[PDB]
């Protein structure tokens, strides 16, 4: 059994590591891989053209990496016609010219792009920095550091396990590149630094996993629907979603009654209200990401995570579901919801491929 102790002061999960490496890998990647391939999920809406509202850049800018993080825009004639629906779908439900498009996931995989040096470097500085709480003056919450940091990672991670191994003036050839995965995670070459990033990954997996778990009932109301075009999948689909909710409520996963998700009024929500405060500037911040390609998985990838959040803290007003009845106490939009899983995806693939580096690295 695992367990996981969020109070706030000191954060952490015990709990064995083979435990979720087998669940993860095994029992949930195939179908949950299936599932963000599935129409519904592979299509997500951003405005990638926000211009960096902290500073100025495009100085210095090295060709093939503009070359690599260049979004692929490409959308289907059908698809095309496909989004509306939904729009229009989505318009007559639960909604509290905007230049976000609807991009292609498959058509944009996040792997190596080139992104690096001082550009990156100082991206990240200021998501860090904006580690910042009332406990009024700015305190640091691990729980944030550990977030971030295992995010960070998992991309790290997706870059070392996607590597441009090759390019000749005509093939290339994408893989896992182990000098990199090593030089960035082998504890030794990193004085155990590494290793605590992984196991920062890890808490995030986690965490996003219960928010999983914690977040079941608002699927499982039949008024509910993944709307897309047809009818068929859009309820395979719906089973498929739902018994990958229900692997995740599977896993032996506890927390301490501790855990500042606790609703001890202004305390939750000040937190709460902190939080989605603190995710918001860092969506603003990744207006500020040249990599375009990193900057769609970062907006997407934290976006996913808030709602991650949004969900634990969300613990009672979910308790009490409309079983029947359409949710207006709690809701989700199309965006957040892929980007729920597909957060929570990527974080998955980057669990699995740690073993596929061990499995080299013997
Ligand atoms: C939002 C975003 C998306 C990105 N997407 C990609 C991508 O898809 N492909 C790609 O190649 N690059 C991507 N990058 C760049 C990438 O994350 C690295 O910064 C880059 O590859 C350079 O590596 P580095 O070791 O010099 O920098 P980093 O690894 O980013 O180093 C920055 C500093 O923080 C420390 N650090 C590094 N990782 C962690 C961690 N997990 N927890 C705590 N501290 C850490 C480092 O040791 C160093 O002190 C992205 C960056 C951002 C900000």
């Amino acid at each position: 059994r695992c367990f996981c102790q969020v109070s706030g002061y000191l954060d952490d999960c015990t709990c064995d590591v083979e435990t979720i490496d087998r669940f993860n890998n095994y029992r949930l990647f195939p179908r949950l891989q299936k599932l963000l391939e599935s129409d519904y999920f592979r299509y997500y809406k951003v405005n990638l053209k926000r211009p960096c509202p902290f500073w100025n850049d495009i100085s210095q800018c090295c060709e093939q990496a503009e070359r690599l993080g260049a979004v692929d825009e490409s959308l289907s004639e059908e698809t095309q016609k496909a989004v509306l629906q939904w729009t229009k779908h989505d318009d007559s439900s639960d909604n509290f010219s905007p230049e976000a498009e609807y991009v292609d996931l498959l058509l944009n995989p996040e792997r190596y792009t080139g992104y690096k040096g001082p550009d990156a470097w100082k991206i990240w500085n200021v998501i860090y920095e904006e580690n910042c709480f009332k406990p009024g003056l700015c305190v640091e919450k691990r729980a944030f550091y550990r977030l971030i940091s295992g995010l960070h990672a998992s991309i790290n991670v997706h870059l070392s396990a996607r590597y441009l191994l090759q390019e000749t003036w005509l093939e290339k050839k994408w893989g896992h590149n182990i000098t990199e995965f090593q030089q960035r995670f082998d504890g030794i070459l990193t004085e155990g630094e590494g290793p605590r990033r992984l196991k920062n990954l890890y808490f995030l997996y986690l965490i996003e996993l219960r928010a999983l778990s914690k977040v079941l009932p608002f699927f499982e109301r039949p008024d509910f629907q993944l709307f897309t075009g047809n009818k068929i999948q859009d309820e395979e689909n719906k089973m498929l979603l739902l018994e990958i909710l229900h692997e995740i409520k599977s896993f032996p996963l506890h927390f301490d009654e501790n855990s500042f998700f606790a609703g001890d009024k202004k305390e939750a929500h000040k937190l709460k209200e902190d939080f989605r405060l603190h995710f918001r500037n860092i969506s603003r911040i990744m207006d500020c990401v040249g990599c375009f390609k990193c900057r769609l998985w970062g907006k997407l990838q934290t976006q996913g995570l808030g709602t991650a959040l949004k969900i634990l803290f969300s613990e009672k007003l979910i308790a009490n579901m409309p079983e029947s009845g359409p949710s207006y106490e709690f809701h989700l939009t199309r965006q957040e919801i892929v980007s729920l899983f597909n957060a929570f995806g990527r974080i998955s693939t980057s669990v699995k491929e740690l073993e596929n580096f061990r499995n080299l690295l013997q």
